[PDB]
């Protein structure tokens, strides 16, 4: 599996300031990454940064944007999924991260 298309959609129709936006669709062509997320500052949904997922250190690493270099699942507050018709996202009840998660938030006082 992976959301590439997905966070692309949500990026370009949503989120995202043209030659910033276009700097990090780049970034993501030239990742081998299969699941990015989104984050934002707040419950609002304003982008911050995007991100990289790894099954294995179950770390997220940032790929662009204003953001930690390094999220582990202690530093996640809430996630979210992108709705495409709609052109939102919309907050998942929590739980084990998934392939399912386009997007999230951290703690607070990590800003």
């Amino acid at each position: 599996k992976s959301n590439k298309f997905i966070i692309h959609n949500a990026l370009s129709h949503c989120c995202l300031n043209e030659p910033q936006k276009n700097r990090i669709l780049e970034e993501i062509e030239k990742s081998k990454a299969n699941h990015f997320l989104i984050l934002f500052r707040d419950s609002s949904c304003q982008f911050r940064a995007l991100y990289t997922l790894s099954g294995e250190t179950e770390e997220l690493s940032r790929l662009a944007g204003y953001g930690p270099r390094t999220v582990t699942p202690a530093m996640v507050e809430g996630i979210y999924k992108y709705n495409s018709d709609r052109k939102r996202f919309t907050q998942i009840p929590a739980k084990t991260m998934s392939m399912s998660v386009d997007a999230f938030t951290i703690q607070g006082h990590l800003w």
